[PDB]
């Protein structure tokens, strides 16, 4: 193994030769461990809050999940406990059968998956214009440096020998460099499929980025009305970590669909940084801090650019096994058999499989499977054998589904249908209402002025403005933030890394003209297009459904609160200072 990672670790060995040393009391049981040198402490153990939302939003003050949020701890305790936890474990290799029935679903699904589109290599052009689109950090100082990409091309040089001399995946500018030189290459290989979409609905059938949020549920409905047994959504016990060797060997295929020179770049991803990978990990000791530099052959890095699409592609081959073995497609005898046939495998594949797919939402690890009747419930054979074994429940108890797509847990959330005043209908995505306001109460970093956390605050309220406007308590307090922010402030800094949000709550332009915009006009399931010219027009869920996912109406906190919010607006606005503020209080009924 050392002929494909030891120049990354002689590299970091060499550069920290300073405080270089082997400490012999290392907690790794199941990963490599080279060694360690001495590091300043990263990370905190609790997060900076946001005062404007928190001051909108008193009532929650005295809520147990919103203090859990303020929590999260990231310093090298903070990751070292997360790591013994999860990471540090190793996982059966699946059995015989199973990996050729794999190897056989893997094939024919990249053919499928590449079936209108082809491979290609992105370029410096398209991270330089993301890293800026975004941005709009020093990764945009590094991507300006024409040094950066000369280390890119030397990098890049090693690679197509073979060869990897700075990749290395972490748990003054040179070792910044390195690191996002890595993940550049790692997006010229592989970030076609993030930016060709073909993880899209259409391309994929099961598969559902580019799609955004506001979609979801109503993808969800779609699936509902297949014939079949009840939805399943079973949870995988840290999936990343059970991603196998054989898991990757599978997913590799695509290069077979590569252009020569596109191959050799994202053989040299495959086999030198997701087959073979260098890490590094802070761990605190009695004398001080340390890196730790360790190494192993399977499971997912987390951060990558890859990540998300081979997580899905695997899931996608994961859910057509287990429908298999459903059907009485796979048995116990074929899992365990070396010489099994593949005919069956194959036969069901080219007739049902496309079939088959439409019946998923698949997110990553995140599924929804609609099986055509409910023997999947207890097809658990192969599933766990790949390792994809199921959060919280004994191994061999027969999964739980759904009769009703509404609630179906998917990416987090679960979908409501609504009724509109004008009697169009409507499905919106949800979740309990304390993780909502838990997430706007966190502010990211420090050093952050009123101004920018003003605006990370307005960019909370029009987010709940635009997904989450049926929930009694979040219109009003979008409305109570948006009221004490000024106008012509720009919201700025992400409310969500979620792959899912098309942040279309970025900007200034009238909410009720956005919320038009997605939910109306661009609306594939909205065929009727009349505007709502009111914010009244635009429905809750129903009172009773709005307690359930966690709302504070009725209580008398939650009516103190409402009551006097014009006075907690008054406050927010007395310190910002003199600037324009609008009252988006009379966009609804109580003012
Ligand atoms: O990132 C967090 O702390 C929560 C979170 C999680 C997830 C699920 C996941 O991606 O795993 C989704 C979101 C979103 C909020 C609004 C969105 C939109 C839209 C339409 O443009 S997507 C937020
Ligand atoms: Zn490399
Ligand atoms: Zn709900």
């Amino acid at each position: 193994n050392m002929d494909v990672i030891g120049e990354r670790i002689k590299r970091i060995k060499e550069e920290h030769n300073s405080t270089w040393h082997y400490d012999d009391e290392n907690p790794y049981k199941t990963w490599a461990y080279h060694g360690s040198y001495e590091v300043k402490a990263t990370g905190s153990a609790s997060s900076m809050i946001n005062g404007v939302v928190k001051l909108l939003t008193k009532p929650w003050d005295v809520v147990p999940m919103v203090t859990q949020m303020a929590m999260t701890d990231t310093t090298p305790f903070g990751q070292q406990r997360v790591f013994k936890e999860k990471v540090d474990t190793r996982t059966p290799r699946p059995l015989p059968g199973t990996r050729k029935v794999m190897e056989i679903t893997a094939e024919w699904l990249w053919r499928t998956l590449g079936r209108n589109k082809r491979p290609r290599l992105c370029t410096r052009e398209e991270f330089t214009k993301k890293v800026r689109t975004n941005a709009a950090d020093s990764a945009k100082a590094a991507v300006e440096d024409e040094e950066f990409w000369k280390l890119v091309d030397r990098e890049r040089e090693l690679h197509k020998l073979g060869k990897c001399g700075s990749c290395v995946y972490n748990m003054s500018r040179a070792i910044w460099y390195m690191w996002l030189g890595v993940r550049y290459l790692e997006f010229e290989a592989l970030g076609f499929l993030n930016e060709d979409h073909w993880f899209s609905r259409e391309n994929s059938y099961s598969g559902v980025e580019g799609e955004g949020l506001h979609k979801l549920g109503y993808i969800l409905r779609d699936i509902s009305k297949i014939p079949g047994g009840a939805m399943y959504a079973d949870d995988t016990a840290g999936w990343d970590t059970r991603i196998t060797e054989d898991d990757l060997h599978n997913e590799e295929k695509i290069i077979q669909q590569m252009d020569p020179e596109h191959r050799q770049l994202a053989n040299a991803i495959f086999k030198l940084t997701y087959q073979n990978k260098v890490v590094k990990v802070q761990r605190p000791t009695p004398t001080g801090t340390v890196m730790d530099i360790i190494s192993r052959k399977d499971q997912r890095g987390s951060g990558q650019v890859g990540t998300y699409g081979l997580n899905t592609f695997t899931n996608m081959e994961a859910q057509l096994v287990r429908q298999m073995e459903g059907e009485g497609v796979l048995t116990k005898a074929d899992l365990e058999n070396p010489h099994l046939l593949e005919k069956k495998i194959t036969q069901w594949l080219e007739t049902k499989g496309v079939e088959r797919l439409k019946r998923m939402a698949i997110s990553g690890d995140d599924c929804v499977v609609k099986p055509i009747d409910d023997r999947f419930a207890n097809a658990l054979l192969a599933l766990n054998d790949m390792g994809k074994v199921r959060k919280d429940i004994p191994q061999w108890q027969p999964s739980k589904g759904w009769h009703d797509w509404q609630q179906v847990p998917f990416c987090s959330h679960h979908f409501h249908e609504l009724i509109m005043k004008d009697g169009r209908k409507l499905v919106v995505p949800c979740r309990p209402q304390d993780e909502l306001i838990g997430r706007a109460r966190i502010s990211q970093g420090a050093g952050w002025s009123l101004r920018e956390t003003a605006c990370l605050g307005k960019a909370y309220a029009q987010m709940w403005s635009l997904m989450y406007f049926h929930r009694r308590d979040l219109r009003l307090a979008s409305n109570a933030i948006c009221s004490a922010v000024p106008v012509h402030w720009v919201p700025t800094s992400r409310t969500t890394w979620s792959i899912h949000a098309h942040h279309q709550w970025m900007t200034t332009e009238d909410m009720l003209t956005v919320w038009n915009r997605v939910w109306i006009e661009e609306n594939p399931w909205m065929e009727d297009k009349t505007p709502v010219t009111t914010w009244e027009n635009v429905p809750y869920l129903g009172k009773r459904e709005d307690q359930w996912c966690g709302s504070l109406i009725g209580l008398t906190s939650r009516a103190t609160w409402a009551q006097n919010i014009p006075t907690a607006i008054q406050q927010v606005r007395s310190l910002i200072g003199n600037e324009e503020f609008l009252d988006y209080m009379p966009s609804m009924k109580r003012f």
